[PDB]
């Protein structure tokens, strides 16, 4: 059979609990679920080979769906990963959100926790770069940073707490950031490894804390970072004297040295209007 609608015309009349002469002559369910699950199978990837992808996404759900009715839980999720495959490459985010979501829900309950937390990154990543639900985007970086702690996986479960730390840092959630930042810096010095990114955490957390209008803690965790940060103490002056062009002026110079990236420069007019309306006040 060729017609992907047909496949999944009979993937319907298949995919179903046999009961009566019919559950007595014909051998087991499960045996037909898989059957279904096959059927659709087959029309997703004529439809992901026609590049209909939203089909083939729909397709593995479908498949999916009868393989879990069939008990092969693992064949499921993975089949999910492939909805979800098609779905992100089909633009689809939402049901991507929810392909992957499944998948999650199983590799999770299935006891597969790496493979879960690689995974809720990217509905992380989507969430964030896509819908745009920062709130929950941050709710995924951290259930996934994590697993990877207990997996011991050091190096991702801090790619994790990054991507969640700088995102609370816009939420506003400043010193909870400027929190995730300390930790990452404390678990990232065990590997002398990492030495060279650990400014950007001492920075970032400056940058935090003096957000939060703390230019104390910030003047404190700038000496911390004696056992760049330079560019932080230029800042906890110009705002310890409500001068909001002297900060104004060394962000604009040290745009020279190391152009400001998007998380910096919206932190730091937060900053430089907490200046203003402390002039103002």
């Amino acid at each position: 059979i060729s017609d992907p609608v047909e496949l999944l015309k009979r993937a319907e009349k298949k995919g179903v609990p046999s009961s009566g002469f019919m559950k007595l002559f014909s051998g087991s369910d499960s045996y037909k679920f898989e059957e279904a699950a096959d059927l659709c199978v087959q029309a997703a990837t004529i439809y992901r080979l026609r590049k209909e992808l939203n089909l083939a996404g729909d397709s593995f759900l479908k498949a999916a769906d009868y393989q879990k009715k069939a008990g092969n839980e693992d064949e499921a999720g993975n089949t999910y990963v492939e909805a979800y495959k098609c779905f992100k490459s089909g633009g689809n985010s939402v049901n991507a959100v929810d392909s992957l979501e499944n998948a999650i829900q199983i590799f999770t309950h299935r006891g597969q926790f790496r493979r879960g937390a690689n995974f809720k990154f990217e509905l992380g990543e989507i969430l964030e770069n896509d819908l745009h639900d920062y709130a929950k985007a941050i709710d995924c970086y951290e259930l996934a940073g994590e697993w990877y702690a207990q997996d011991q996986s050091v190096a991702l479960s801090n790619k994790c707490f990054i991507k969640c730390a700088d995102l609370k840092a816009l939420d506003g959630q400043y010193i909870e950031a400027s929190d995730i930042y300390s930790k990452l810096i404390k678990s990232s010095m065990g590997n002398r490894l990492s030495q060279w990114s650990l400014k950007d955490y001492f920075l970032k957390k400056g940058l935090c804390q003096l957000a939060a209008t703390d230019a104390v803690a910030a003047a404190r965790t700038l000496q911390e970072g004696q056992s760049e940060s330079n560019f932080l103490k230029s800042l906890i002056d110009a705002v310890n004297e409500g001068d909001s062009e002297q900060l104004s002026e060394h962000c604009k110079e040290f745009d020279n040295f190391m152009r400001l990236d998007k998380w910096k420069i919206t932190i730091l007019n937060k900053i430089k209007e907490s200046i203003q309306q402390q002039e103002d006040d």
